[PDB]
């Protein structure tokens, strides 16, 4: 017994039965060093919504799902840190554990996992072939290096809301506002007011930041952000971010930038906004980042879109403005989220109250028969954060 | 009184006199924290070719040179510790060492000395109108802050064809190096085996790197390169970078990349090497750069080039593959160098023999009148570095 | 018309007629750098007090104070960004700007203000004669270098109270929890719930600690700590450090620990809390900071102290366990404060309403007249941050 | 089949007949993760002669090594990375690899591995019981994530003496030096001209040091560090440190400092070097480094030692003069070598010949049975480095 979401091609998802989890690596070759685990908890990502709308080269039939809280009910042989029934947040990155980049601390990059290309994750395109788990069930491989156990299950379940993003989207947000360099008393402009980027908002507030600018083209988005006390830029209206930042800080710049948007990015103004034009955000920040600033970039970008604007950009080649940077002493940080890096420190402040994620990103948690629903209402824009409890443990 | 090194459009540069230097900013502000030296060395830069080659907005007129050594001839009345007779080193950043980058290390982008935007130099295109020191005379502001006191006289000129890359090119390629995460054991690719990119591979064979190799299109460049000890990969020839580089490693990648080409970048290939083809380096060095490396760039980029090859370049926007290096998680890092913050122990190696920078960039001293048919020769690609003695001190 | 704090003997202060400043330095040379302040705010600081209880070599006739915030009224000839009524924060530091330290952001010990060793400060032993500031009138040298430039008169007035502390106290905080590694999620030690203690826990509430324990001997200071949403260990218990923290965490550790006490520490327990052991707080740290963690020690320790327990401590030797530091992989930060490396960042924190500080430290407004009482109530113990108001402008 | 040395009491090693190696944890716990290997050379270290000397908590019949090179015979059943044959460096940490700080690449300290404490290393106090390898056979756990794969065998084996330094006395001298803040160009003293001293001065010359100057009471070897081309300082002399630095480069400081001796320090002079002070070193570096400074600490300092001059060194207390390290800013760094986060590059370093350091620490490969005479020798102070060739491979 097992079913979850499924990718049938631009636009359509659906629940199926698929296969209950397998000790096995995708190549079909035995393990002693995963757990299978009964999903607690289990969300949807920026990331799966751009497979879905066919913006990858992933397969039909690939099941969905990276941002993973479980609950151990099997153990391979070789496994020494795990007991049935503990409770575990699951890093979206697959990683081994003993390779060159994995004991560097660069777990998003795993140099064994995934015979294509470094770097390894659950139900993602190129990513290694491990199946996704938003399921009911899913195997994790090299458990012990990975998982992260969550405190005592009472007070684990009690916040569940706020530790379901310790698989992917706090972290991440965290990993873009460290590496743009956010301290206390920064000034921090993000780019994306979806679930990553209001992350990176929480994170950069957590962080000390003494003001924080969430931009998106989204208006219901930026209401969000607005009633969680972050300032914003409107990037559909035709007064340009330069402009906004100014009238917000008294000049037309930042300490700080995250690009947590990616390369479905739209423009800017009243038409802009209505296109997609995936250098859009990366020049714009250059533009916005005082000198010798650094520019943080969570956000997605990939070396093929089967429906980018234009040839290059099919084959990932953006027209970026990169003199500007230069010009400006600019360095950029680029690439999946190392989660382990970040997620235990995490852990500790959601534990002890010191972020409120889940009303930050606007957790909504649904049934897995929703769940393609949810896919919906999230691609329609909305502020949400969505979560799914497939064995109603929860909700 | 004085004379110099005068740009007169694109491919024209000949010797004048000019005034001798004042006491005051380009303004025309007196300041009392500047001082005249005499210059004893001075030297023809790479990014001196890209004016000339009017590839910059650099207007006629302008006296040329930012690569300046000299002996202090007269101080302002607030300069605390420098005396006449001071044999210096002089970075070719002017900084003012009271703005917030200028304290934090950042004298490659003063805010304060000038007006255009942040940063100054001499002689420099953008850089605040602060006069060119291949001549003569001249005047650096801001003298106690700036200058790099030289070793007692006679140890100093002893070593003067070494210490003479201490104002420009071997900081910068330190930089490059450094910043590209050079160090004990790593394996190094150099784009450019220009002058900065020889002091790149000197910078990292200092570091202690395992293997340092270094690309051009030029091939009498790659044979002086050789002949210096470096490893070389031929851009002009049909093979691939990563065929050539597994050809050397046994693997395709290497751990640090640096680009000292800048934006003249051409192709590679038997024909694509001919051509002018200014993304071509960046996009090359994400394709060999291991997952998770670091990416050195002192490499001139510009916001506007007159003469580039397409609209986009023009205003210094690159067809860039970041897709590519995204997905490796690649960093990226740019911008003039802060001379500063490194020169000082930089001259301790060279005072120590540690290392043998005019051997390995091809030091070769001419007389100040020769200046004209020096730029010739390095615009026509010879393995030269060419230092003038304005004066005939030491040649 | 000047008059100033006073050091006149073990246990004595008084508020004496000294003379208005002068633009010359400790050697009576004249200096063009300098500018001359009408003293705003002046506070009074636990390194005072270890002068004044003649537990150091500071001189009869030690003018006082070196926590200014003054109004420009005098500008020396060579200085460019200063203007007669400005309103500044002065570092605690005396730095020159153009030294090896200076330039690296060691502002703390600057190697040419102070004939006798590196680093230089105001109103303070053996730190270069620069006179202090408690007082109504003071030299502040190297002005361009030095001063932190405030917001508009009147947003900067409102918030005195807070801004006062950017001259020693926040910043010697912010230095002692980002030595010892403190960041989001972190768990926290702080030793004294002194000023510096709680400028220290205000600090690491600020870079997002998730749980600050503040401890102490003293039962006032602990109230006043907790009063502000401070965990709290009391050393005047019988219970041990260990048994107290593993009481608050489940664990007898925290990942980074911060002394905020220095070379008078006191012992632990009912008795040991009333014998001086200068030792006490370095040993117990070593033993409640996790392993591999980081010390920070803002706390003052000196090479001579004329008061100490026995032969070895008047000499700055300290019977230390470092082999327990040393079995942990303890790393150590000592040393004046570089207040100018994060005094800006600070002030936007400070503006931003970020962090209360004056409310946290207790700061008490008084009358220059009132400052020997300021000094014995200090002493005593009393929760508090005495700011004097010489001029009476705010108050 | 199965032999080794063992400790027997102060001053007495043997070789006896010992199990061969299971593949279970000191606790006898079965272990699926483990390797077995041939030991091919196995080296003697200070670290052992402490032990031997009677200077620790060592049990008698310890099994002595922790240096070990070998090839892999048998491989546990959930090892993914050895094959049989594979010639290997072994890390002298025992680390697991899933913990908290085996993940943050402190392997040094890692939390499991070690009933007693945190950190584990082979035939040491207090290190976890596991088994030593000056010996034919050995246990390696966790050898996924431990070992380091060395190349073709008949590359690595004519590199064999080079190789051997990579388990713990290069990467320890590495440690040590790059904790110093030794870089191109930096002016080193290094206390201490033992192998690990001598590592230390080999790293630092690789790192690009100007200039490293070695102390050691013992002359023979400071006979050999000179022959090796580093300058000396004589501590039996009467000549203070601080002037035999000052006759050498012109002041009496360093930039970097590195303590290579630990708990059995002598005095310096002409009679303090013939008694044992075990303050001694870090009192001297706090004298010789300059400000802001920074002071690695490989050399091991102990918790407990048996012999030590006084009670409180017999408790790893020593009379450190802290005020004069506070004064002048220091960090002091200290602990067991990660050697994982070195020994990649370091091997690297070696293949490619950028450090010759069996000639630098004065390897010298002898057969099992002269073990006890190479112990011997090495307590006298000869200036050598003794390999253990156990299976006569290439002696
Ligand atoms: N590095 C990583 O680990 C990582 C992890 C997850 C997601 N991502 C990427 O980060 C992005 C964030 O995903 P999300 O969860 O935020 O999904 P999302 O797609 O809902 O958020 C993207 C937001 O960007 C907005 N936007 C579009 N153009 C914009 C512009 N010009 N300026 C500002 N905002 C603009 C869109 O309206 C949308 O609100 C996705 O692209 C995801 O692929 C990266
Ligand atoms: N960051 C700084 O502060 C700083 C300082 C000085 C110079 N620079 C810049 O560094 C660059 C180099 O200066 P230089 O004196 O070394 O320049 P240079 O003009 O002598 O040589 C540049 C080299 O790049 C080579 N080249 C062109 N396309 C190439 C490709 N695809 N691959 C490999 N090589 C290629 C050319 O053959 C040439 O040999 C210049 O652009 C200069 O403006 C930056
Ligand atoms: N590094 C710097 O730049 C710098 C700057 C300012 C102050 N300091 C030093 O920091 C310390 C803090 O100054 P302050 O203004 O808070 O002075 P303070 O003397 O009021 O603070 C010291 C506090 O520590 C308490 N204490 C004594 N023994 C203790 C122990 N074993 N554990 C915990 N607490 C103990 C005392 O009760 C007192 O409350 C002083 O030593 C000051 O000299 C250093
Ligand atoms: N950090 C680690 O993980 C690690 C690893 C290996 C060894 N160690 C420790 O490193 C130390 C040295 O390594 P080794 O094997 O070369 O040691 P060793 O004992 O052979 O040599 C120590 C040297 O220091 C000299 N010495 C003694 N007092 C001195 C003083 N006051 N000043 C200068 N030199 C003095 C001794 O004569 C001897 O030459 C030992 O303490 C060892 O225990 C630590
Ligand atoms: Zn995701
Ligand atoms: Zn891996
Ligand atoms: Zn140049
Ligand atoms: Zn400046
Ligand atoms: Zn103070
Ligand atoms: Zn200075
Ligand atoms: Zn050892
Ligand atoms: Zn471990």
């Amino acid at each position: 017994g097992n079913r979850g979401v499924v990718y049938l091609g631009p636009g359509k998802v659906e629940v199926q039965n698929i296969p209950y989890p397998k000790m096995q690596d995708p190549q079909g070759r035995q393990i002693d060093h995963g757990v299978i685990l009964r999903v607690v908890s289990t969300n949807i990502c920026g990331s799966d919504q751009h497979m879905v709308r066919g913006r990858t080269t992933a397969p039909e039939g690939l099941v969905l799902g990276h941002e993973i809280t479980g609950e151990v009910v099997e153990i391979g042989r070789g496994v020494e840190t795990m007991k049935i029934g503990d409770l575990v947040s699951v890093p979206f990155n697959v990683a081994c554990g003993h390779c060159r980049t994995c004991k560097e601390q660069h777990t998003g990059v795993c140099l064994t996992v995934n015979p294509a290309r470094a770097g390894g994750a659950y139900g993602y395109v190129d990513m290694g072939g491990w199946v996704g788990g938003q399921a009911e069930y899913v195997l994790v491989p090299y458990a012990d290096f990975n998982l992260l156990k969550l405190p005592n299950r009472e007070a684990a379940m009690e916040k569940i809301r706020d530790l379901t993003c310790l698989s992917d989207i706090l972290p991440t947000g965290y990993h873009g506002a460290v590496t743009a360099g956010v301290g206390p008393g920064s000034t921090v402009y993000i780019a994306g007011a979806g679930p990553v980027g209001l992350a990176a908002a929480a994170s950069a507030r957590l962080l000390g930041a003494a003001v924080v600018i969430v931009g998106d083209v989204n208006p219901t988005r930026l209401a969000h952000a607005k009633k969680q006390g972050f300032e914003i830029a409107d990037l559909s209206k035709d007064t340009p971010l330069h402009e906004q930042i100014a009238a917000l800080l008294g000049e037309p710049e930042v300490d700080c930038a995250v690009d947590a948007v990616g390369f479905e990015a739209r423009g800017h103004g009243h038409s802009g906004s209505q296109q997609e034009a995936p250098a859009t955000v990366l020049n714009s920040l250059m533009g916005i980042t005082r000198v010798a600033g650094k520019i943080g970039i969570p956000g997605l970008y990939v070396t093929e879109d089967p429906g980018a604007v234009d040839a290059a950009a099919k084959h990932g080649a953006l027209s970026i403005r990169f003199g500007l940077g230069w010009a400006k002493s600019h360095s950029f940080h680029t690439g999946q989220t190392p989660v382990m890096k970040y997620n235990r420190q995490l852990m500790q402040a959601i534990m002890w109250d010191r972020i409120k994620i889940a009303d930050i990103v606007g957790v909504e948690v649904i049934t897995l028969d929703d769940a393609p629903k949810g896919y919906g209402e999230f691609d329609a824009g909305v502020p949400k954060k969505f979560v799914i409890d497939p064995h109603n443990l929860f909700r």
